[PDB]
C-alpha cells in the first residue's frame, strides 16, 4: 500500500522555534506532492526538543521525487545547524488504508 | 496540546498468525476510520519482522481517543487478538503540530 517512514529528530533547546518554522515549509510543500499521503509533524509530549516526522508516499517513485524537491533540499540545509545528533529513521510497510 | 493526538501502538503476534492478525485487525481499521473523531488509523508492518505491527492512531481530541475503546469493533478486535498477540500492546504518545 504505502511507503512509510517515521524519523526522530532532536534539536538544540534554543532552536525549537526555528526547527518548527523550517519544517513548516517542508510540510507545506510536501503535502502538495502528487504521491504524498501524509507528512505529519509530531512533537514529543515531554521533550519539547524531540520531533517525529510521519511521512507516507504512494510508492517508491514518490519517495524519490520527494528528495529532489526544492522544499526538501532547503530543509536539509537549514536543519544541519539545528540537530543535537543524527536523525533516527524507521521504515514501515503501510498496509492500511 | 496539538492539532491532533497520536498514539503509535506496537502489536506483536505469533509468527504463524501474521495473516490472521491482518484479517482481524482490518475490521478495527475500517470501523475506526469511521469514528467522528478519527484522523488516521494507519496499519504499519515492520519490514524486517513480519509479525511486528504499529498502528498510527490519530484523533482530534481525547474524548474521541477514549470513545474508540468503547466501540463494538474495538472490543471484538481485543477479544480476537487474545489468541494472536505475544504479549501486551505497547504505546507511544505524540502531539500533532501539522496538519
Amino acid at each position: 500500500s504505502m511507503h512509510v517512514t517515521l524519523v526522530e529528530i532532536n534539536v538544540h533547546e534554543d532552536k525549537v522555534d526555528e526547527f518548527i518554522e523550517v519544517f513548516r515549509q517542508n510540510h507545506l510543500g510536501s503535502v502538495q506532492e502528487e504521491g504524498n499521503l501524509r507528512f505529519d509533524v509530531l512533537q514529543d509530549p515531554e521533550v519539547n526538543s524531540r520531533f517525529y516526522i510521519y511521512e507516507a508516499y504512494k510508492d517508491e517513485d514518490a519517495v524519490a521525487f520527494h528528495k529532489t524537491t526544492p522544499h526538501y533540499k532547503t530543509c536539509v540545509a537549514k536543519l544541519e545547524s539545528l540537530m543535537t545528533g543524527p536523525r533516527k529513521k524507521r521504515l514501515f510497510n503501510g498496509l492500511m488504508p
